[PDB]
């Protein structure tokens, strides 16, 4: 049978106006192209003098300048070899040559997290294996993760873990070992040595690139010995009896660089493993108390639990994290499992790591609170400023969604949308622990994953977060890239709800900045399936404006009234039920 195979660009792609060439792939040899045109589709015109060649299979089509902004059609009818005729086209959108210009401070954020919990295993290892030296990846990418957009990364935790080479990195063993002493069984972490490490901050650095470390204070596991421990008449389990606990951290292959302090019970709470009875429970040490936490006994968590109400644990851990930020050159962190740590430890350690370098320190905990007023009362119980939370709650609307949601809704969901903590939330769709392939904790964003990112990507408020495996390993980076350009160039000035909302249909305004000549979008998603194309009546706040879909879905114009007000589009369909309109000049 005679069917196209592929084509390069494919249909649906943004292409520079540089591009020379359009190349069909045939299932057969083709005899002659019969029919051949390049049209622009918002002038229907034809292109004059557009020229092919054929060899075997492949139709090389060229001699065309593009416009940039506008999208075409190039229809084709051939004939093989064995007189089967076949009929079809491709369809193209050129990119933007000439982009609004924003100030350098105004820039939007966008981080990247630059990781996923399967990398260099399984057959991850041999699709990817590029990944099995991640801080030389980050390296060598830097350029490009720049020109897409992002200005900050969240690296996975860059010490060294109980499993060694195996570990993703929570399974804290050394904070102070960043993939430089032989402990575990390996000098490297999974991802790096130390040194490729800062070979990674520095090229990063390089392109205005900021870093992130993943700080995990919760616990610590892969003791070097373990301790007789007498458990409180408190604890819940075991009250009163001696256990074998692994608390005895002397970090031997460290030999003292940097810190001397070494663990040993007293730095902990309690654990859940007991070497006699061979057990697990929740054990408490004597004469500890489990430490202030805004739920009401939520400090134990897993491993050895960290005593942050003992002051040398307290000092050692404030010293490692003002040597990251100062001597390592790290620009922020990620508090993993923030709602188990001590709240005033956090503050206490924040304002410390933040008053030691006049560097402004970025800090975003993980507080898993599905709950918008929840969140809200952690981040009031911790009272410090400068923490903010990843939006949790704006993450289950995106769950809502996965069999339809009242898509109105979205103007109040989130953190991001709750009045005084709006700049406070970091925004995101999946990560680590909500999209793996085994033993999830919820189920990931498996549908109209686009609409989420296109949702928090064009946001006044707020800074997004793109999953690495939905960017490099879900493969969805040419849609991505879509949406970070919006968000790079376009996504400016105050942001503006829309009173037409319903069920199936949420719009989004942003106005642009009155000084920068070009800005602003018009965001129309749709939780839809009926396959068609639906309009809305939006106020764009850009008087006698002329917008195209920047996604390459709808091949149309807008152009708005006196008051600014256009009829925007968008397919209703879960592959496709995202459009950022923008203006064309
Ligand atoms: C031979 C050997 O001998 C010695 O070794 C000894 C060791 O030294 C000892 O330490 C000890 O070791 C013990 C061992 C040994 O195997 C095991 C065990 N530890 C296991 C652990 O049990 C296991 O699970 C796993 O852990 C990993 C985890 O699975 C991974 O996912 C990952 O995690 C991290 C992480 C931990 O750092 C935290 C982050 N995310 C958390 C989140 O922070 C947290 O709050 C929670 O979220 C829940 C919400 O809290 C909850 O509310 C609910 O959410 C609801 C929401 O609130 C509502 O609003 C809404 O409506 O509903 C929501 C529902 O979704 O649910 C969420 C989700 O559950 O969890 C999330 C995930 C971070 O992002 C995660 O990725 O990493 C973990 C670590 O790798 O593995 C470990 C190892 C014991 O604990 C440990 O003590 O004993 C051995 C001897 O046996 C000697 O030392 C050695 O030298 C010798 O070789
Ligand atoms: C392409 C696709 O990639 C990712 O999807 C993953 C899931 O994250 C992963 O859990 C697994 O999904 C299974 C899921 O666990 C299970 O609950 C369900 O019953 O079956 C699923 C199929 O195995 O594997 C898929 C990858 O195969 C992203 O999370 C998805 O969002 C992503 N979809 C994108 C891409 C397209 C294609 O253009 C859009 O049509 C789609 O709406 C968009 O969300
Ligand atoms: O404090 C360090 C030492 O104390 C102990 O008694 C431990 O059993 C031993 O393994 C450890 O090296
Ligand atoms: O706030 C968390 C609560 O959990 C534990 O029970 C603590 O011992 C208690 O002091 C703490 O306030
Ligand atoms: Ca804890
Ligand atoms: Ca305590
Ligand atoms: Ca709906
Ligand atoms: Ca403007
Ligand atoms: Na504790």
């Amino acid at each position: 049978s005679l069917f196209l195979i592929e084509s390069e660009p494919s249909t649906g792609a943004s292409v520079s106006k540089n591009l020379t060439e359009i190349i069909l792939i045939f299932s057969n040899d083709i005899n002659k192209v019969s029919q051949l045109a390049l049209t622009d589709l918002i002038t229907d015109s034809d292109i004059q003098g557009i020229d092919y060649n054929i060899e075997g299979n492949k139709v090389i089509i060229n001699n065309f300048s593009l416009e940039p902004t506008c999208n075409y059609r190039l229809s084709y009818e051939v004939i093989d070899i064995y007189d089967n005729h076949l009929q079809g086209y491709i369809e193209f959108l050129v990119n933007q040559s000439n982009y609004p210009q924003i100030p350098d401070q105004e820039v939007n954020h966008t981080i990247l997290q630059a990781f996923y919990w399967e990398m260099n295993t399984g057959e991850y290892a041999t699709e990817h294996p590029e990944e099995a030296n991640l801080w030389n990846l980050l390296a060598e990418r830097a350029p490009e993760l720049a020109e897409a957009g992002f200005t900050a990364v969240w690296l996975p935790p860059a010490n060294k873990g109980m499993a060694g080479i195996h570990d993703v990195g929570y399974g804290t063993y050394d904070l102070w070992d960043l993939g430089e002493f032989d402990q575990k069984g390996t000098v490297r972490t999974k991802y790096g040595t130390k040194g490729e490490l800062e070979n990674a901050i520095d090229a990063l650095h390089n392109n205005d690139i900021k870093v992130y470390f993943d700080a995990v204070l919760n616990h610590r596991m892969g003791a070097d010995y373990a301790e007789t421990v007498l458990l409180d008449e408190n604890s819940r389990d075991k009250p009163g009896q001696y256990i074998k606990a692994w608390t005895g951290f002397n970090f031997p292959g460290r030999n003292g660089e940097y810190s001397n302090f070494t663990w040993n019970g007293q730095c902990f709470d309690g654990t859940d493993w007991d070497d006699y009875s061979k057990e697990s429970g929740k054990y408490l040490f004597d004469e500890k108390s489990w430490d202030w936490t805004y739920n009401w006994d939520e400090d134990y968590l897993m491993g050895a639990d960290v005593d942050y109400e003992n002051e040398a644990v307290q000092n050692d851990v404030i010293d490692w994290g003002q040597w990251i930020i100062n001597n390592i050159d790290f620009d922020g962190f990620r508090l993993d499992a923030v709602k188990h740590i001590d709240y005033r430890f956090i503050d206490k350690w924040m304002s410390a790591v933040q008053n030691s370098s006049n560097r402004d320190v970025f800090f975003v905990g993980e507080a898993w609170v599905e709950d918008v007023d929840d969140l809200k009362g952690f981040l009031d119980t911790v009272g410090n400023p400068d923490l903010r939370v990843f939006d949790f709650p704006l993450r289950s609307f995106f769950v809502d969604m996965l069999n339809g949601a009242y898509m109105a809704d979205l103007r109040n969901a989130g953190l991001v949308n709750s009045p005084g903590y709006e700049n406070r939330a970091v925004t995101f769709v999946d990560n680590h622990d909500t999209d793996r392939d085994e033993g999830s904790y919820t189920v990931s964003i498996y549908s109209r994953k686009y609409q989420a990112y296109a949702y928090i990507l064009t946001r006044a408020e707020g800074v997004p977060t793109v999953y690495w495996k939905d960017y490099y390993i879900w493969e969805m980076k040419e849609g991505l890239d879509k949406l970070l350009t919006a968000r790079r160039y376009y996504a400016y000035g105050p942001g503006y709800e829309v009173d037409n909302n319903d069920a199936d249909i949420y719009s989004y305004v942003r106005s642009g900045f009155p000084d920068v000549a070009g800005d602003g979008l018009v965001l129309m998603i749709s939780d839809g399936t009926s396959g068609n194309v639906a309009g809305k009546w939006i106020n764009s706040r850009q008087p006698d404006t002329e917008f195209y879909d920047l996604t390459g879905h709808i091949k149309e114009h807008v152009t708005t009234d006196s008051e600014g007000y256009g009829n925007f589009k968008v397919i209703k369909s879960e592959d496709k039920g995202w459009s950022i309109w923008v203006p064309v000049e």
